[PDB]
């Protein structure tokens, strides 16, 4: 049962939950990997790993995935959380030259993983462990674009690191762009290729269908987490949030803000439900008879699917996982798994 404030009938009515079947090799796999990455204290990572969840998240989204291709996915996406939590204590403890170097660091990572895979940040050797091996199952082609997207990804989180050391809110507008890239809207939407395993030629990604059915799973997701982290975020005086921007650009009480956040995230729903079925549509177009056509089809289908179960795996690990109960926490400003 979620609460009514964060409840969303249609998502329980419309969008089953799915788990890949190898979500228990998944879990343990990457808690062991955070603690030979060094990415969390042994400690943390025994307390609070498993219950944070971020395993069950990727295996309830890249369904069909092969397993080799959801381990680096799920590795690469417990580290982005580990990397978010980093960035939050720069921030906090005001080290901007640690950030910088940091930064510079995750930008020629992102070109060259194979060389950092030893580097003295083990961050930075986790993020590189994870790349390399994301890098192997598709065209070079693709990597270079998950790079360029991502590239756009590290300047966001340094833009987010400008704007709270001057105690900056962006507005709503410039937040909703802002957000596509901290989010990271479109690795999202990359790794949804490897994880049905085509890389789709552009014609096919940006036909119109198919990007507005990517943008919505994301935007849903992206002002879902916001809804459901504001209490821990307004604890921890993070200022990116679209109830934040509109509170204090449009003079919403948190009350108001609450509910037209939650307006938001229901509407990107029923978008997306329209959407779909042109989206499937074009799936169905594209198998012209050719054994390409069939390739292309089946991917887009999958990868449609996949755009689709996101809703339900966001929706339900915000309510499971400790990432965000704050009201458990003996410092509502420093969560546990955090290390300060
Ligand atoms: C902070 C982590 N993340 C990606 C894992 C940003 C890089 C946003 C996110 C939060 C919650 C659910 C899904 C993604
Ligand atoms: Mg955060
Ligand atoms: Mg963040
Ligand atoms: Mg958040």
């Amino acid at each position: 049962a979620v609460p009514p404030s964060l409840r969303l009938p249609v998502i329980e009515a419309a969008f089953p939950r799915q788990l890949h079947p190898y979500w228990p090799k998944l879990q343990e796999t990457t808690r062991t990997w955070l603690l030979e990455k060094r990415l969390m204290p042994a400690d943390k990572v025994e307390e609070y790993a498993d219950g944070l969840c971020y395993t069950d998240l990727m295996a309830g989204y890249y369904l069909g995935a092969p397993d080799e291709v959801l381990q680096a996915i799920a590795d690469y996406s417990a580290w982005s959380f580990v990397w978010d939590d980093r960035h939050d204590r720069d921030i906090v403890h005001g080290r901007a030259g640690a950030w910088r170097r940091l930064r510079g660091l995750l930008h020629t990572a992102l070109d060259s993983p194979g060389d950092h895979l030893h580097h003295e940040d083990t961050l930075v050797a986790g993020f590189a462990d994870s790349v390399r091996r994301l890098y192997a199952f598709l065209p070079a082609t693709w990597n270079a674009r998950f790079a360029r997207h991502f590239h756009t990804v590290i300047e966001a989180y340094d833009r987010e690191f400008h704007n709270r050391t001057r105690g900056i809110v962006p507005g709503v507008e410039e937040y909703l762009e802002l957000r596509r890239l901290t989010f990271a809207h479109w690795i999202w939407t990359d790794l949804l290729e490897p994880s049905s395993g085509c890389e789709l030629p552009d014609a096919v990604r940006k036909h119109p269908a198919y990007r507005r059915a990517a943008l919505l799973s994301q935007e849903f997701a992206a002002w879902y987490n916001d809804l459901c982290s504001l209490p821990k975020e307004i604890a921890g005086d993070e200022v990116h949030n679209l109830g934040i921007s509109l509170i204090t650009h449009h003079s919403l009480t948190l009350e108001e803000a609450i509910g037209e956040v939650r307006r938001r995230v229901e509407e990107c729903i029923t978008e997306f439900l329209a959407v779909e079925r042109d989206a499937l549509r074009f799936a169905d177009e594209l198998a012209d008879g050719t054994v390409r056509g069939k390739e292309l089809s089946g991917a887009v289908r999958a990868n449609v699917g996949n755009m689709r179960n996101w809703f339900s795996s966001v929706y339900w690990f915000h309510h499971e996982s400790g990432r965000y109960m704050v009201d458990s926490w003996d410092d509502r400003s420093t969560p546990p798994y955090v290390n300060n």
